[PDB]
């Protein structure tokens, strides 16, 4: 089983990425690339990258699920990317 | 803990709504009502599920008497 709702708890705009409590003791790491349209507040421009500060919220959930495994001291890497059958 | 990805077991037209194996014995209930756009063909139950394919799903009722878990594809999510 590999999906999760993922809580944002820390937004770091220099690393267009965010922090994410999926359950585990150890946070996820989502990067502004693995975040699906459907979570922008406003449709961008077709050139560059917004902040993602201007994406997420701190407390916002998401659905994620683990793209890399917990290894060592990292956390999971973390996508809104969702492997489903037929879509 | 409350979020689940479930494959389409059995659709049943006579209730508009299709059975979904999310992990549980009993299978969930998934009525047309409760599936979003997103799962819709580019009508009615047959015309927008068919068995094998995944959805995302949350538990609306738990299971109860002999039924399976009400299940939607509307998922709750705090901030949005
Ligand atoms: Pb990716
Ligand atoms: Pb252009």
């Amino acid at each position: 089983a590999n999906i999760y709702k993922g809580k944002i708890t820390r937004i770091e705009p220099s690393l267009e990425a965010a922090f994410v409590d999926y359950g585990a003791e150890r946070h996820g790491f989502l990067p502004l690339k693995e975040i699906a349209r459907e979570y922008f507040p406003a449709n961008y421009s077709a050139h560059g990258r917004p902040n993602i500060k201007d994406v997420l919220r701190e407390g916002q959930e998401v659905i994620v699920q683990i793209d890399k495994e917990e290894r060592g001291n990292k956390g999971a890497a973390l996508t809104t990317f969702i492997s489903l059958a037929g879509s």
